[PDB]
């Protein structure tokens, strides 16, 4: 039994819910909460820029020591760091931005990164301003991560879209 509440299921191991990310985290302090990253840990906008808001700028401090120390991410790939004041952990992931012409079979390879974690709080992947379709994005996690993932969808309207069209 975990702490999380008012979630569709939707496979053995995939949940849904209509829900701010930001608010969520607030709320459960899971284990890992997953920011939807860029390589380089820029948290401007979109999930990343509201997660780092919330952390009062602490995510980005511990981001720029980060990238001074290791240099960029990869495109589908990932870091540990500080869950601040949200979640014991953050996993930065990052999905390919169609808005960048990246390759989105590099969705599969982020989404995979979940699968070093039990269990997640975490948006789609690639979906919102890094430009890909969500129904893809749920579609690749489904078929992707085999750890127990909860899925914040910030949009009611996309988020009935999701569950509607859900095979
Ligand atoms: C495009 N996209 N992908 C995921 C989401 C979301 O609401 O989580 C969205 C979104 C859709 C409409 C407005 C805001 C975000």
């Amino acid at each position: 039994v975990n702490s999380f509440s008012g979630y569709l299921k939707l496979t053995d191991n995939v949940y849904i819910k209509n829900a701010d990310i930001v608010e969520e985290a607030k709320k459960v302090k899971p284990t890992v909460v997953v920011n939807a990253a860029n390589v380089y840990l820029k948290h401007g906008g979109g999930v990343a820029g509201a997660l780092n808001k919330a952390t009062n700028n602490a995510m980005q401090v511990e981001s720029d020591d980060y990238i001074a120390t290791n240099g960029p991410l990869k495109v589908g790939g990932s870091c540990v760091l500080s869950g601040h004041n949200l979640a014991k952990h953050c996993l930065h992931v990052v999905g390919p931005n169609v808005n960048k012409g990246e390759d989105i079979q590099l969705l599969k390879s982020a989404y995979e990164n979940f699968n070093q974690h039990e269990v997640l709080l975490a948006p789609l992947l690639s979906a919102g301003i890094f430009g890909a379709d969500p129904i893809h994005s749920l579609r690749v996690c489904v078929d992707t991560v085999r750890t127990n993932v909860y899925l914040a969808v910030f949009d009611k309207n996309l988020y009935d879209k999701l569950v509607s069209s859900f095979l």
